[PDB]
């Protein structure tokens, strides 16, 4: 019945993404969300980003032999949000004790040094607001970093750093 | 925050815009939309397209005189959406009967034998649909393109062709 | 016309509020109003009402420790509104996920078995619609018992249907 | 190693809890304990009390949608400690500055006016003296009433007097 108003999504079709193989579902409504970079290149537009967001997806399923992208979501600096799992399948991104219960979005970047631009901040915003808005995260959503869920620098220092300051970033 | 879920609109700050000097108060809720196009250049990065933007309104301002670029808002092909009057001020964009009550947007480029990338059609549609969220605009809003109210030749042929498509799309 | 025009709260050295020490700000408009109970006695003067005040806000400040008293208003049953932290400090109301995107407004007294005097009850929808008034309240904003975000019988159950009933009642 | 046999608690499976889905986790060895009550009705069967603990939960996870049962353990009338979030995982039950370093048992009842029966009391002092020996609280850990920390009337006047009396009672 629902729709609050949501979000625009660079379709997988769009990217050209190699067909998922994954049927593992995310129980909905999903009470985390955790943040990460891909400690790989930048792409400020939308053309260059749907390469990155390709070969993300392909060290993922040709080298690790995953079913798919490990992200639900994708952040570029060109402002633009790109589809990975979605917010219906599960995805490896941290760790098995967190993975079930938790949708991971990745700014496509390194930001250990280096700041997204005001566009990916909106961005991934916009997006988790969108995620409320169909009611595949819950309204009590936590913001979490991944270097607060598992041993990695991720999402780097200086992103991890903004993030802190969010309205739903949680201890 | 644009308070609900509004999504993701670059700022005036962040394109390097003229301080509006406009005063009109637009009389809310907004039951028209109209579609136009610039019918200027086009622009495929976020870059590009700040720049582009800032090109329409020097010309509104500097050389026309007006208060501040015509369109409440204004749409890329690097898939993102430009602000310019806004919700609120009240637009210059299809003369005295309609300025008042219907909000503006235009797609930056001339439409007559190109089409947008779905991602500038996404970033419309999604832009209305914050637009309901916000009270701004009323959930049966009417769109029209500018042809529809005007003795013009834009959004142009191609662009045209495409908002009929859209449900709410009149008569 | 239309300017402020709202209503009369007791200010703050009218009631002699030690200083406030609080520094942490709500950023306006506000969407949420919690409305809670002191679960305290009740006053019908002026000058009791006044003394309540202080009461309350001492058993927060020097019992807890806390920069100020934790509501941002207090109702007295005199038919008066005892500013509290006001319209633009976050104040300790309702847990750390509400207290920094709603007001807390404290109704003097304890409602389990008693009804607030229309007074009362009007005293409180005068400050609200005043709240709107100065862009401090979201014209949308919405009212959400102490019980219905927090593990509390406070409002009271009596003063709780109350609540229930009016049109920014929304949980 | 010596066996630390203490453990006389039911597990949140003999009650039924639902799945938790917290995982914030407490430091050990934690140095305070908060005693609250649930302000509700009691409950003095084994039978009538998991149902009671089930009531509870029910409201911190349904209505204010926590991740789960907010104390770390209830006591009942009953003379049985029921297993909340347990020893290691932070609850949520004295707000931002005590959960982090406390653990939150709390008497399942209105203790206002009334004393909790002796069994209640042994359980629970019995409860901390197994937090001790399992190395989880501090030897010398600090009891604290949950009015000490926040604006309620928890755990109850007569209740409150009583712990009042403890030896790790502190101002």
């Amino acid at each position: 019945e629902d729709p609050p108003a949501c979000g625009s999504i660079v379709p997988r079709r769009e990217w050209r993404a190699l067909a998922s193989e994954c049927r593992e579902r995310l129980t909905r409504p999903v009470r985390y969300v955790v943040v990460s970079h891909t400690a790989g290149s930048h792409c400020d537009t939308p053309a260059s980003c749907a390469q990155q967001a390709q070969n993300v997806q392909s060290y993922h399923v040709r080298n690790l032999g995953w079913c798919d992208v490990g992200y639900n979501f994708l952040i570029g600096e060109d402002g633009l949000v790109y589809e990975g799992r979605g917010w219906n399948i599960k995805g490896a991104h941290a760790g098995p004790t967190w993975n079930p219960i938790s949708i991971g979005i990745s700014f496509m970047g390194n930001y250990m040094n280096r700041v997204p631009p005001p566009r990916a901040l909106r961005a991934a915003q916009n997006l988790l607001a969108c995620g409320v808005a169909l009611g595949a995260l819950r309204s009590n959503y936590e913001v979490k970093g991944h270097r607060d869920v598992q041993p990695t620098l991720s999402p780097g220092d200086r992103l991890y750093e903004i993030i802190q300051t969010w309205s739903h970033y949680r201890a």
